[PDB]
């Protein structure tokens, strides 16, 4: 029954960030850049997660282009899958387990 999709939508700016966090469910945000391995090698299953959990909104982050907002949220090590509900992180996955990301976002979803 695939009769409709969910995406993984890019952020474009800071503010775009603050305000779809801001909301009273989860948004699960994934930090990437182009040159990195093992961000590409876990996109399939963020993919498949955003339209397993349509009740939490999906995001990613080039931190090539927004290298700011990955520094506020103090994102170093890549991938970094981070979750928030009502303005706040409610999880920072580090690394590419899809197990652990699963577990965070079935936690609080
Ligand atoms: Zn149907
Ligand atoms: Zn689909
Ligand atoms: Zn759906």
């Amino acid at each position: 029954h695939h009769h409709h999709h969910h995406m993984v939508t890019q952020f474009k700016t800071a503010s775009e960030f603050d305000s779809a966090i801001a909301q009273d469910k989860l948004v699960v945000v994934d930090f990437y850049a182009t040159w990195c391995g093992p961000c590409k090698m876990i996109a399939p299953m963020i993919e498949k997660f955003s339209e397993q959990y349509p009740q939490a909104d999906f995001y990613k982050l080039d931190v090539d282009e927004l290298g700011d907002v990955a520094q506020k949220n103090e994102v170093s090590a890549m991938p970094t899958l981070l979750l928030f509900k009502n303005g706040k992180e409610v999880a920072k996955v580090v690394g590419a387990n899809p197990a652990a990301i699963k577990q965070a976002i079935a936690a609080n979803a």
